[PDB]
């Protein structure tokens, strides 16, 4: 039933409050998701002036049932089959020799629009570090994320590394660890293990003179043959 919801294009809402280091900040999101695609297309703007950490650092934070599973793989679905009641996403990010984030964000239809409200907490951050420090290049996000089912939850379990590329040439890595669990008490799609390749691809309005950042994003789950 849920996958019902996601045949044609869905308006997105994303809605996050944020403390890092005591840097308090909001962010708002708008766009649309066509699941068929494993399409992205979202605006975000920082709604309380200046973000204090890099854009990119938020981007996996800031809709994962918006990927295109493959017809053969339609069954390990959980982000789909959670839906239209939703499922809680929680995250830890680890920043190597650097800070974490926690994030916890409700994933769920309100009306016709696909909404993602998040919280996210970061902690024991270095001033002077890629990330506080806003060392980091502003392009492209690509990885895999693994996602494995976790049957006590009824949910998924997930894990993957994130290659920020630092200014000067390096890597900055973010280790991300990821629970989701549904809202509603219905079935849930319980999935093999596989991950979802994603690629984001960061850009600017030129017209625009908030904080903000633009994304185009493609999502789509694979390693089941």
């Amino acid at each position: 039933k849920g996958e019902e919801l996601f045949t044609g294009v869905v308006p997105i809402l994303v809605e996050l409050d944020g403390d890092v280091n005591g840097h308090k900040f909001s962010v708002s999101g708008e766009g649309e998701g066509d699941a068929t695609y494993g399409k992205l297309t979202l605006k975000f703007i920082c709604t309380t002036g200046k973000l204090p950490v890099p854009w990119p650092t938020l981007v996996t934070t800031l809709v994962q049932c918006f990927a295109r599973y493959p017809d053969h793989m339609k069954q390990h679905d959980f982000f789909k089959s959670a839906m239209p009641e939703g499922y809680v996403q929680e995250r830890t990010i680890f920043f190597k020799d650097d800070g974490n984030y926690k994030t916890r964000a409700e994933v769920k239809f309100e009306g016709d629009t696909l909404v993602n409200r998040i919280e996210l907490k970061g902690i024991d951050f270095k001033e002077d570090g890629n990330i506080l420090g806003h060392k980091l290049e502003y392009n492209y996000i690509s990885d895999n994320v693994y996602i494995t089912a976790d049957k006590q939850k009824n949910g998924i379990k997930a894990n993957f590394k994130i290659r920020h590329n630092i200014e000067d040439g390096g890597v900055q890595l973010a280790d991300h660890y990821q629970q989701n669990t549904p809202i509603g008490d219905g079935p849930v799609l319980l999935p093999d293990n596989h991950y979802l390749s994603t690629q984001s691809a960061l850009s600017k309005d030129p017209n625009e003179k908030r904080d903000h950042m633009v994304l185009l994003e493609f999502v789509t789950a694979a390693g089941i043959t």
